[PDB]
């Protein structure tokens, strides 16, 4: 709770603002966490309990009157967030949280997944503190970090956060003079043959060429990295197979020598049975040789 | 109310779901909006009362046991979303909204701002309907669409919506022989001189190579596009004067015609008086001879 995600920013505060005065505004939405206000410039930060309350706060407090000035309550950007890539499809949000926990405390760690359900090999690591992220970056940029059994490395990059609430409105846009020259012509579909239609087709074909030449390098390096990826995944699998084949050869020789040394004990046992058959017949011969003499004895 | 943002995506449903069964689950959440259920793949979109009330329906219905498969109700991604690149730094949120409304209805329009609040040259458009976004791309597939005076073509690209909230947890992670084999080794740091370190360091060098091959292709393709700008702007600044010289020569010969006919009339004004002083002089000569002819004629008889 009270994560940087729920953290908010308040603009257009009056120059005569106090700490307690500020906190009060958001008191009707729960309990105020981390507070940072710069009275001079007139901006303040507030950490809320959940992102749910953060949504309530902005919807009710934006543009509200406060000593003339109309307040600008906006969401604060996560300055402890990072971008991780090169991840295995087996890598989970929990495992990534377990992984980066060693650098500092983790607020939220998420592995980006596609619409179907499959992983994207890109993750988001958000920290409790900014120096924990800077430490995690330096350690992983110079040194090598890893998660799974397969030595697939993790590249930590600073998160490129994009704006979808503020942008650039006409009110604070028409402040330039070229704006007059540029805005003079309204939006329309171009007509064939014109001096402006030549650029509209000559530049458009350069982008089609750019996108393809960009995608060319993408596939070009995809396969080149896939060499090292498949070379270790295929041949280092043989290292596991080689040790297993050696165990199969060792286990075979134990059964082989037992079917050679202990098998002779049942082969030499049949010899005694053959010897007893020879004995009984020879016993009859001795009794018949004696009786030949017994007939001649009487 | 009942907008895309309020909308929720549903997945992982069984073969028993119907039009009446799907309504009952959303009957408790105020009143059901847009009802559209697919039988083949199992997916759809339903509008909610508000963004805040949608988040409550999101968290409660997620990972609930319902006839085997777990209900994936995650922030429904905005479909029909289109990312526009190459925008003039003089294009606003309000201007971009009214520009893309020509094709269909626009739910949200935003021009991407940089760290100093200025234009990046990229923007986000949020279409309401699927056929309007298709037609919007179709207009930028066969022909072009311009927004400003300078012919900067608005390169419309299809935005990729990825699941960034739910992710891939262990609670719903699939079982396979590699899934439990890779897990056996805990997350570690590679040691100096080891093979695992050597392969990874040599793999990270291919990424250093991929970055350099991208950073250079970004610049070398920008300069080629930068040289096309000067090949058509400096050509126009020489054409504007060339077309002005056409009207200037037309307004120069306009006076050469005016002066020539005034010269023809001035040559005439003098020619009229030249012939007047030839006639009126010959009359003085005519009257003189006739007089002196009759003198010598009478001097005889």
């Amino acid at each position: 709770t009270y994560t940087q995600r729920c953290r908010l920013f308040v603009g257009n505060l009056p120059a005569d603002i106090t700490e307690d005065e500020f906190k009060r505004l958001f008191a009707k939405y729960g309990e105020p966490g981390e507070v940072f206000i710069n009275k001079g410039k007139g901006f303040g930060f507030i950490k809320l309990e959940s992102r749910a309350l953060a949504e309530i706060a902005k919807a009710e407090l934006d543009d509200t009157p406060m000593r003339g000035r109309q307040l600008r309550v906006r969401f604060a950007t996560h300055a402890a967030a990072l971008s991780v890539r090169n991840l295995s499809p087996y890598v989970s949000n929990e495992l990534l949280e377990e992984a980066f926990s060693q650098f500092g405390p983790i607020e939220r760690a998420v592995v980006i997944v596609d619409d179907r359900g499959r992983s994207t090999g890109k993750g988001i690591v958000e920290f409790a503190s900014k120096p924990a992220a800077r430490k995690a970056f330096e350690r992983c940029s110079e040194g090598v970090f890893l998660l799974t059994t397969t030595p697939r490395p993790v590249i930590v990059e600073p998160l490129e956060q994009l704006d979808d609430e503020d942008g650039l409105p006409e009110k604070l846009a028409q402040k330039n003079p070229m704006y007059q020259k540029e805005r003079e012509t309204p939006p329309r579909f171009a007509q064939h043959g014109t001096f402006e239609y030549e650029y509209s087709q000559r530049w458009k074909s350069l982008d089609e060429m750019e996108k393809q030449q960009r995608e060319q390098v993408e596939k070009n390096m995809k396969d080149a990295k896939d060499k090292l990826e498949s070379e270790m995944e295929d041949a280092y699998h043989e290292h596991q197979a080689n040790l297993l084949r050696q165990d199969l050869m060792r286990r075979q020789e134990e059964l082989r020598r037992m079917e050679e040394l202990h098998n002779q004990e049942m082969q030499k046992r049949k010899e005694m049975q053959l010897r007893q058959e020879e004995e009984r017949r020879r016993r009859e011969e001795e009794m018949m040789i004696r009786q030949r003499e017994m007939e001649e004895q009487m």
